């Protein structure tokens, strides 16, 4: 569907600039036989190279001119059966930037908390289990709270965060959900 | 600030479209001198009802008119410590859409399960404890999901869908995230 | 659709996403749980917008998801109106209450006049009609340029911008559109 | 800004989000992890759109998602272009890529010919600069209205319409803003 919504979308973009196949092929070197096959499903070999010219012209993005991701729902649902490591939790086409995860948090030193230095999204997170100890904002002077199993939290998007388990004991347990 | 960001937005607005106190004031029924008070933060006490009226003559609404929802957030973040039960986890003006809780599922009689007939936004489902016995789309003849711990599942905008624990299997719980 | 009866359905939209029934929405808002229902009988319309920004912070939201939109101001799809510096205010519409098209007369031919326009939330599109426009843009050390009759000119949200007619030409004439 | 290298940077950032090594994306695109660095070093370039759609997939998301913005090709905020049916295309620009401008002279003036345009993605605002229009919208059993010289109209999106000069009248001209 790659070929087929480029297809689409092209010849639409096209129209709205009020340029035929000729005058769209002779800004791109082409004839208009060509950008024809391309509006005819014809244009699954075009590199991204190309396609960036071809959004140029059209004073537009590749991603204006692609279909969006796509559906994979049943119904309108999908399910998944069951120092960090990273669980992945269910994702969906339908909603991109949804990517919840359970963290294994297997060092128990506040000292060694490395900053993942902010999301360009939202995130959600629940203690499932031990004590976290979380640290955010400034890394040379954190803001910083010991979470209990069952403490949520949210941390707003390109705000820089780590996570460790509390001082001795042991390991914990997140589920980050970012969105 | 509700009244300093009406104040605010107000003027803005009445400015963009080319209006000054007097032209605004004759449209609702009100002296030059009225809408210089607004403007200078005297809104506060304005009914709903005025707001509607001035949202109209003005072109737009009464959420164009007034103030984002605020930050409640501590450089960056919130924290919470810890037949249905709503245990609601933490939320944040800063993204109103977010509301996660932990549900309580008390009822183990897949016959009784009642549909919430679609939310407005997605969902994001994770099985904490039990056995979850999901029903989703059409309540007549449904599509259906026996999930064990530790389970996800994601549900798009309007989709129908209930959830009991599984037959006889006594009570089970989830974190529910709508956002 | 009143101001009134918006409310009274996001309202409770709003209240039943957070889990909260009448009584406990109630306890937060110096109010008995009889009054909430009243209002989500479309009775709020003498409610202030103090008491409104007071209830949209207790339910985490702003006044403006709680307020219907603009309203639809169209038929069938469309609306149509009929024909130093003077603004002949053409159509607009509640559907798309950015859009503020304007017939500009520029009645001062002397640039040393040019008033700033701190900059605009939106875009704007401009079109020559009449004489020749000299234009100013950025940092009131602006970038500048001469428009001819039938010119067209794109000026980006934010972007600070004035205009006059060209120098000892006497009038200009300009169509913006905000939008 | 290559297509290349903004692909670069979106695909490690996608990547490094669902929480897959080189290795991991590698094996789901029958190519080795060296390969997979290789393209976030700026050398996707050859990319075809076929296999930009298998990339876009595997990472639940869409081509969209993993291209740059159209760019700007704006001098400090602003662009400036000078001076049946001829359409004269006025200024357009990447940063308002929906934004395309038209003074249209419309040369027949028999309304029996009007064609109808089957809707836009987008609003649409015109204005008659001579002579007399006669619009026609909605069902091509259509609503009708005469726009003399200087009256405005707005047309929301896909609601579909079309028009020619007023009978008899010889030719009309307008400007339409589709944004
Ligand atoms: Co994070
Ligand atoms: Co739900
Ligand atoms: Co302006
Ligand atoms: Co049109």
């Amino acid at each position: 569907t790659a070929s087929t919504g480029f297809a689409e979308l092209l010849k639409d973009r096209r129209e709205q600039v009020k340029m035929d196949h000729a005058a769209l092929a002779s800004l791109l070197g082409e004839t208009p036989e060509t950008v024809a096959a391309w509006e005819n499903g014809e244009g699954g070999e075009l590199t991204l190279t190309q396609l960036g010219r071809i959004a140029h012209v059209l004073g537009t993005s590749i991603g204006a001119l692609t279909p969006p991701a796509g559906n994979d729902l049943d119904d309108g649902v999908i399910i998944q059966m069951p120092y960090y490591v990273y669980n992945c939790l269910v994702r969906t086409k339908r909603a991109p930037s949804l990517v919840p995860l359970v963290v294994d948090v297997l060092t128990d030193n506040p000292d060694d908390a490395k900053f993942n230095s902010g999301h360009a999204g939202n995130e959600f997170l629940f203690v499932l289990e031990g004590e976290i100890h979380m640290k955010w904002g400034d890394k040379e002077n954190p803001k910083e709270a010991l979470l209990p199993t069952g403490a949520s939290m949210f941390v707003e998007e390109h705000v820089p965060h780590a996570f460790t388990a509390a001082k001795g004991t042991g390991s914990a347990k997140l589920i980050a959900v970012n969105f």
